[PDB]
RNA sequence: CGUUACGCU
């Protein structure tokens, strides 16, 4: 089975529990080197009728999934309007993503969207 | 190992 990242981040590197408004910006001294080096596995939601697959992550976005932005069918989109886009309105838009992309190509996963495998 | 393309994002 697995434990959601949002449950597991609220456990062991932050103390407190996100919510609408929590702001990882903050917590990111610590957050990061945490977060670095595990292994998650991203489920899609229902409408992109995707299969859940592993990533390593290699750290947190610079920006949250308002506000970070990459080129989608040559367009901004921010990781927001993307999964809103494809039917999911995600629930802490406001939250940053888990960067699982390399250096020269950007993959940014909502934390509500991952899970550690135990 | 490299380059496209296409996904992913």
């Amino acid at each position: 089975s697995s434990m959601p990242m949002i449950e597991y981040l609220e456990r062991f590197s932050l103390k407190a529990k996100i919510n609408n408004t929590t702001n990882l910006d903050y917590s990111r001294r610590f957050l990061e080197p945490f977060l670095r080096g595990i292994n998650v596995v991203y489920t899609p939601p229902q409408s992109f009728q995707s299969a859940p697959r592993v990533y390593r992550v290699n750290g947190l976005s610079r920006a949250p999934a308002s506000s970070e932005t990459f080129e989608h069918d040559g367009k901004k989109v921010t990781i927001a309007s993307y999964f809103h886009s494809r039917n999911y309105p995600l629930k802490f838009p406001q939250l940053h993503c888990l960067n699982v992309g390399s250096s020269i190509k950007s993959i940014l996963l909502p934390i509500e969207l991952c899970s550690i495998e135990e």
